[PDB]
């Protein structure tokens, strides 16, 4: 059944809750950004009205088949009425096509959803600034000190003069790129941009691409291998066996393999400085593990509810054990007394 912190009080909506069956009294269900952990449960045969942006509307109708007909695709930054309730879609800084969700309702209570999100101080000038908010539906992922992370800017520019430095000593070296699900694209496209190459990559994953309005896309992904010396794979994939069996493919263009595992967090960060990353190899393989996240890091997190100053916060994620509610609890709690909420 649906949990709580899926619900929205006084109105008839959830929020990515789309595998409990026909949840009783949802009118509208809304999809903040397309995750399989997330969506899990639409396909062509769903017929409720499914509340998204453009971006994610796109990936639904391609992708899973949902029909047009149900696909209500929002403007990002636009008051707009659903059922009688306006709601306004922020970006989430997440993956392509994520939004945070404001909700006024009818009685004056202010609601923000942010789905999954990086805190970014970006956001203090949005919508947001306006108006009061008085429940905040967090994405806690990170929600303890442990967890601080370089800037994406960082870790890009680590990754692209990695990579540039590779190939630059060794021109039949292929740099190897690992993925799952959308999101990191700047990854595998700043390593490529700086190569002058596309990245090449199954019809699949093309097929995704195409559907987020990146920019001049054509222009950097593409479905032809042999033309290319970036190369998308499975995650799974991104290991000495993996990589191996690949670089056996491709008929001895290439002698050596330099490969990124994008990770959100690995304890690597608690004691080593971007700067400080070195990767694991066994013969003419290297992997490296990034620490390119979509997620607030700790300070992130607390800087942004600190400024919004939310009378009531309701975590989404690590709610499954006593000890991480706790955990979180407590660090609201120091929050508003350091800033005096
Ligand atoms: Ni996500």
């Amino acid at each position: 059944t649906c949990p709580f912190y899926k619900k929205i009080p006084g109105t008839g909506f959830t929020v990515d809750a789309f595998q409990y069956g026909v949840v009783e009294g949802c009118t509208a269900y809304f999809l903040t950004h397309f995750h399989s952990d997330h969506y899990a449960g639409l396909s062509k045969h769903f017929t409720f009205p499914v509340y998204c942006s453009e971006i994610t509307g796109n990936l639904l109708k391609n992708k899973l088949h949902v029909q047009e007909q149900y696909i209500h695709p929002l403007p990002l930054d636009t008051e707009c009425i659903v059922n009688g309730v306006k709601v306004v879609l922020l970006d989430a800084n997440h993956c392509p096509g994520a939004v945070m969700i404001l909700f006024y309702l009818p009685n004056g209570t202010v609601i923000l959803h942010t789905g999954d999100f990086r805190a970014d101080p970006s956001m203090e000038r949005s919508l947001l600034a306006d108006q009061k908010v008085h429940m905040l539906y967090l994405d806690t992922t990170y929600c303890s000190p442990e967890y601080t992370f370089p800037s994406q800017q960082e870790v890009i520019r680590f990754a692209i003069n990695t990579a540039f430095e590779a190939v630059t000593l060794n021109p039949h070296a292929l740099v190897v790129c690992g993925t799952y699900s959308i999101g990191k694209e700047k990854v595998f496209l700043a390593i490529a941009d700086v190569l002058g190459s596309k990245v090449g990559m199954s019809q699949e994953k093309y097929k995704t691409l195409q559907c987020l309005n990146i920019p001049e896309i054509n222009s950097l992904i593409t479905t032809d291998m042999c033309s290319s010396l970036v190369h998308l794979l499975p995650m799974m994939q991104i290991n000495f066996k993996g990589l191996q069996s690949h670089l056996k493919k491709c008929g001895g263009k290439y002698n050596q393999i330099l490969a990124f595992r994008p990770t959100g967090w690995t304890h690597s960060n608690k004691f080593t400085r971007i700067a400080d990353v070195i990767p694991q190899t066994k013969g003419n393989i290297s992997i490296y593990g990034i620490p390119y996240s979509e997620h607030s890091s700790y300070l992130e997190m607390k800087r942004f509810v600190q400024w919004l100053k939310p009378q009531k916060i309701i975590p989404t994620v690590n709610v499954g054990t006593w000890k991480s509610r706790s955990t979180m609890e407590k660090y609201f709690r120091e929050w508003k007394l350091e800033a005096g909420y």
